[PDB]
């Protein structure tokens, strides 16, 4: 049987739990914490010698790493995933944009602030994060202001992947009222059927 | 004709046009600026929001952007990029591991010492990169120690988006002599017909 391997309030283990309720997949979730008995723990390394969560493990014991990956691989067939193409080609840019220029930014600040609130050991790295998370979601607002999803005329997993973090923008200190059109997207994700967003970080972490 | 913005010596742009080269397209080059006279240009913005460069502009007006989308985009339907199923997963994998454990260290420490010449100026940063640059080297060594490419029996796309930086890792100081099966797995990538190196930024200066 299909397993997650994950921390409970991370946006990219999110993303894989998402796709996988989307497309019909049932799956185990087997939380797992940072450090010797995790994420660097003998086991884990040997399913991802990355060391980072999200993983899932296939019923053949196949280990899938990466989120954004695990979006691709079980979007793939479904109207979650354009064909090769343009529209395709779009969702991909978007991807790359996640993980290089917003991700770094917003889930770290989150995290920090939030998850650890360590905020008085990162005030260099956080006001950095908090000038680079606003250019991202700048980036955001302007193609959302003329279209309501970021690719195509309908939902992929370009709006899942950057929906995981933005959606809880408030806890990395990002007021989205000051992105209204990435405001409105949010709540026309949230919306859509078979979404559930991550509950507070204060609700769910010991 | 088609269009690829770049800077010389940049290893992301070196994707674009290694894998436009790679599957047949002339191009012509367009060396871009960073800041207010290039990536930050009100002309530059309108083809990328981003403001980074490559860009990829097609002849109909299309502007394609993120070097490792652009070589998705360009691979598909070729030898270089499999169908969907598990090697493509695979390749996937590589391509966001690059962008997220391995290009923010060593094409940066690489930018920041060899590029500009600044070390001194950004020492807690540069430790960093040498931390977390050598633990991604490692994932690499790791998985090439076991079999010649990224995935599969064969170069991919994968090969081509770890090689950009990892074949000048010494501009960031990193020794691959010290992760041999990496430094093996440089000149298997190296060898195949059509793949140029980057020139040491050295002569590009
Ligand atoms: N590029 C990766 C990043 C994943 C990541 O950063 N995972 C974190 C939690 S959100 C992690 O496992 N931390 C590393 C550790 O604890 O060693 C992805 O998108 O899956
Ligand atoms: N995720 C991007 C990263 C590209 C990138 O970092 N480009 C830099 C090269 S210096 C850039 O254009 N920055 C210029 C700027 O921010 O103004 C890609 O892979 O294409």
């Amino acid at each position: 049987s299909m397993r997650i391997y994950g921390m409970n309030g991370s946006g990219n283990c999110w993303k894989a739990a998402q796709i996988l309720s989307l497309t019909g997949h049932d799956f185990e979730w087997v939380e797992t914490s940072s450090g010797a008995a995790g994420t660097r723990s003998a086991d884990f390394l040997a399913l991802n010698a990355i060391g980072k969560v999200p993983v899932v493990v296939l019923d053949d014991g196949t280990a899938l790493r990466e989120s954004n990956a695990i979006l691709l691989h079980f979007a793939e067939g479904t109207p979650w995933l354009p064909p090769p193409g343009l529209a395709r080609t779009r969702v991909h840019e978007w991807l790359f944009f996640e993980q290089y220029s917003h991700e770094p930014y917003i889930a770290v600040a989150r995290y920090l602030k939030s998850w650890l609130r360590q905020a008085h050991l990162h005030e260099a790295r956080l006001a950095d994060c908090a000038t680079r998370g606003a250019a991202a979601l700048d980036v955001m607002e302007q193609h959302l202001a003329g279209e309501p999803w970021l690719v195509g005329e309908g939902p992929t997993i370009a709006d899942l992947a950057l929906f995981a973090y933005t959606h809880r923008a408030e806890e990395a200190d990002f007021d989205l009222a000051q992105w209204p059109a990435v405001l409105a997207w949010v709540d026309r994700v949230a919306a859509l059927p078979g979404i559930n967003l991550i509950p507070p970080l204060d609700e769910i972490l010991p």
